[PDB]
């Protein structure tokens, strides 16, 4: 019976606890089950929205900062179970929307607008001061992660998508993704990040956390798909501009020349997803190398 | 019955697999089962034994390559089975002995010899042409596997040994660890290796592969625990002596000054175990810092 | 079940009545039951709490306006029943703690401090 009566409470909050985790023979595989929660959002007091995508993959700690230990070991993978829940941890004084639905295709750009957004699967976005859930359909092929790069689509389902808008003032709530994995085939490997510019291409084919981008002009770009506080340490050859710089960041520890030919270091501790750092040096793309490992 | 007859043949030799893993609920735990080969085990056409005394810990990965990746998430355990097996791949136109019992105590000196050897249990030594086993028998307290440093006796049982006396001519053969753990506690963090030098004092206090000894005259140490190719980088301030040299050791790469405050790097590729690469920085111990990453 | 879901509502509050009293034989006593309201409290926009700290005893009137008037006949007593509650009439919209716990040594300094107060049982 919807009906006659109805308690927008002033105040409702939900309380989550700590998902202790549970695992199978041989067969071929192992398993999981989810307990993660994936950033949140922020205001925006705003009249367009404003995605936070994060990617979907067994690996992609932007997405799975427990679990991306024990794919290391395996190369292919499921999913059974995965759902993401808006906590609800923020009065009703506070109002607007909180869209949150995947699309398979994990990778092309999140649109620019709503109906856009309100046009994908996915579903469902209520409002900042209620308890709402959201559920995937999974299918069953054997798919891969990424001990790199490849291709994001042959690799992982797609990423995940999450948008607010509103103007009522608060720090609306937290998400998790609700899951259960299938690891087949037996390996055993891995570590950061090492990731190589050769003069006519790149190479960040072993194990993410930052996306490296340039804005031309060159001033350039040195960024972030994870959380966390890291240990840099990497790159070089002409030693240019600069280096190791740092922008919508945290803690930098740079122990370095410049160095024209060198070698350097930085501790980051970030904020929230996606936080960057650069250097500079020349016009157009070819380097050296780097390796980062997340700490 | 023994008696009669004995076939010694001419050769004999073993076919092992290949360890698919096995795992339980929530209870307060996880599991595990065996299935390393911890490093062998070369000659020794001499009259004296010589050990290669490896360290058993849940994270030691001169001891678990396989395993030292599900422990970055709990802290303590169990063992409930482990024995080693001298796989037996030689013939028996050689042979010797081939020493292999363990010590709680996993840390002392071996001796120097044999009935030192041989008056400390395991106990079970045999030719290098037979296929013999070993077994230990393992407690029941909720110990800690080390995010570091500790005391090398609160932490994890004791280090295992093998040695082997002979001179008639082979590369004897191959060993692993039979067991099952118990990792309790819900915990998840760690990587390399991190280990600074602080005037007074070191600090390695976040999980090993070498251990870093010096030889007075200063000329320096620079080692290993562990056995794989790795990816170093590195450590700083007065750039001395000299840095990133190598002897008992596999492709090098240093991408540094020297550095008289500098910054650097490398790539071992290592034999076995226990290698070793050293600097050169005077007299008497402080520094700077490094990390050292598996790979 | 403690779990999900909870309402602070903006307002709570309760309807509390009028006592009105109950009495036995001779055997060598009397008897009573409760209704009294004893002083409030009044804001504290402060970081350090603060005690009104009310003694008793059947003749304090300080803690028994409708009681102390029926042992003046009598000396010497009980308690079988007796405990206060903090009627609830204000919003939620509204914060803070009200200590309320009693100290059978009905006599000596209210700390000072909280934790002091957090420590003797009530």
């Amino acid at each position: 019976q919807k009906v006659t009566r109805l308690s927008a409470p002033v105040a409702l909050a939900y309380r989550e606890v700590s998902t202790q985790p549970r695992v199978s023979t041989a067969r071929d595989g192992i398993t999981r089950s989810g307990s993660e929660l994936i950033t949140t959002l922020k205001k925006n007091t705003d009249t367009e929205p404003k995605y936070t995508t994060a990617v979907l993959n067994p690996s992609e700690p932007g997405t799975f900062n427990q679990l991306i230990k024990e794919a290391a070991q395996y190369e292919k993978y499921r999913f059974t179970s995965l759902r993401f829940r808006y906590s609800p941890m923020s009065p009703s004084t506070t109002g607007g929307k909180v869209a949150l639905a995947f699309d398979r295709d994990a990778a092309k750009p999140p649109p620019n607008d709503l109906a856009s957004l309100y046009n994908i699967e996915g579903c469902v976005s209520s409002v900042p001061w209620t308890g709402f859930i959201l559920t995937v359909p999974t299918d069953s092929t054997d798919r891969f992660v990424a001990d790199g790069i490849s291709d994001p689509k042959l690799v992982d389902f797609g990423k995940l998508i999450m948008a607010t808008y509103g103007q009522g003032a608060a720090q609306l709530g937290e998400v998790r993704v609700e899951y259960t994995v299938q690891l087949k085939n037996r390996t055993g490997s891995t570590s950061a990040q090492i990731g190589d510019f050769a003069g006519v291409k790149d190479g960040p084919r072993l194990v993410s956390w930052s996306k490296t981008k340039g804005t031309a002009g060159w001033e350039h770009d040195c960024h972030f798909l994870g959380t966390g506080n890291f240990s840099l340490t990497l790159f070089y050859e002409k030693a240019p501009v600069s280096g190791l710089e740092n922008a919508d960041a945290s803690d930098f520890s740079v122990l370095g020349e410049a160095a024209a030919g060198s070698v350097q270091w930085a501790g980051v501790k970030v904020a929230e997803r996606g936080q960057g750092v650069k250097m500079v040096t020349t016009e157009e793309q070819p380097k050296g190398k780097w390796q980062a490992l997340r700490i």
